[PDB]
């Protein structure tokens, strides 16, 4: 009932393109402090990619005596992996504050002044070079993306985000997955239930028993890639050239990981087609 | 001490140009708790002006159960008023770090990055308008002053300093009083004794023996107005014109308080030699 938990964590992490390899690390008999550090590292990466908007909280995950993995924010028990992925998404929901574009409204640094996102590159240079902590608001970035930047202590953070809901991603991963099926009326009656209802709807109505009870386990229904944070440290975190390069890097990686998680999703969705 | 612990504190406070009025407050119909608060407000004001360079510490002053005034840095007892002013100066001294010019090497914001103090004013403007907490190193300013600036939260702190030891200030007041002497014979002897053992030397000389006694118990021997801090809040704290105005204001306030305490010291050294 709490077994297959390392693998459950690994699958959650995969929806963010994080090959956390936690199961393998436990099979190698790694010490529990090691597993704890690895769980936390992966979760913080995933948090960099999920786009939920919670950089102002501390994200940890840790083993419990009863074989569970406990996820926490600012140290408060938020959820347990055994309670399922929908339960985790529900745990995060009240701590979010998304605007109309889906972008987070919270300041990464917390309460305080936020410089504009459109700032002239010379002004931003002065902030990078000579300020202590600082933070810009969202600005448009390229190809329907948005970007921002902030420095906490010794580390500069460059975030690039293109919000995209998880439901839609699932339905398009089911577009490819159905697309690979017999040209037949299962299709035409999914597609004619596309001019009437969402695609989990038409695919839970046109399928057989356990389509919903099976799919209610997928983490990809609650989590998907929407941003990418590239970090810099030390002298680089006060160098404007490094920041410009890091922005290029974060946009590139956004493209990459969106593609990669799409591929892994359609693959395992197609693994469910062979099983059927 | 002399005529009370509240008198003793007011006399200290006068060294920094703070008319703290604690003796009057204690003799009044004020609410209970009003005195400790007065003491701490006056003390922090004073710290902005003595130039000891301790902005990173929290200063407080509070009554004790045996009727004394205790002075604290970061909650720790440092000294008590009745122990005398030399003792207070010596409690501060090991906390201080003054470079050759007399200026604090301590950041006001503590450990971290400091911008240069000769920064181009357009860059400094970007910091005032868009950064959060930040701080600059000392630089020169108008009229042999030095200046630095920093933001803590919603307040911008502009400091202007013209270091001068309590000894140098005593020497300037001794010079002043040796000038205004009406009797010329005494003045010829004083000026000879001063071509020899300096100005205050001669001056304390001509008094009755033990001249250096008594005055050495005055606080003027251990604290003197060396600097001034002007504060801005709200929108003004993010306005670079306000910054430049605030600098002129703090420079004027400093030249005033130094002229003042020079006059008051010149009165100290006059009411013990004229009656000779």
């Amino acid at each position: 009932q709490t077994d297959g938990i390392y693998a459950a964590f690994d699958t959650l992490m995969s929806t963010a393109g994080v090959d956390s390899q936690i199961a393998a690390l436990a099979a190698s008999e790694a010490d529990a402090g090691t597993l704890d550090a690895a769980l936390t590292q992966s979760l913080q990466e995933a948090q960099g990619r999920w786009g939920l908007g919670l950089h102002h909280l501390r994200h940890e995950a840790r083993l419990t005596d009863d074989g569970d993995i406990e996820i926490l924010t600012d140290g408060r028990p938020s959820a347990r992996v055994s309670e399922g992925f929908g339960a985790l998404a529900q745990a995060y929901a009240p701590m979010q504050a998304l605007d109309e574009r889906g972008l987070s409204q919270w300041a990464a640094l917390g309460e305080g002044y936020r410089a504009p996102g459109d700032l002239p590159l010379a002004q931003l240079k002065v902030l990078i070079e000579h300020a202590r902590d600082f933070e810009t608001d969202w600005s448009a970035g390229r190809g329907e993306t948005f970007q921002r930047v902030w420095r906490k202590g010794d580390t500069l953070f460059v975030e690039v985000a293109r919000p995209a809901s998880a439901e839609a991603a699932l339905s398009k991963a089911a577009w490819k997955v159905i697309a690979s099926i017999k040209d037949r009326a299962f299709q035409r009656e999914l597609m004619r239930r596309s001019e009437k209802d969402g695609m989990l709807g038409a695919l839970l109505g046109a399928r057989h028993a356990g389509a919903k009870a099976n799919l209610a386990q997928l983490p990809e229904a609650h989590f998907t890639v929407q941003a990418f944070v590239q970090t810099l440290s030390g002298a680089a975190a006060r160098n404007a050239e490094e920041y410009r390069a890091a922005l290029k890097t974060a946009a590139a990686a956004l493209e990459e990981y969106q593609g990669v998680t799409t591929r892994q999703l359609s693959e395992v969705l197609r693994h469910g087609l062979r099983e059927s």
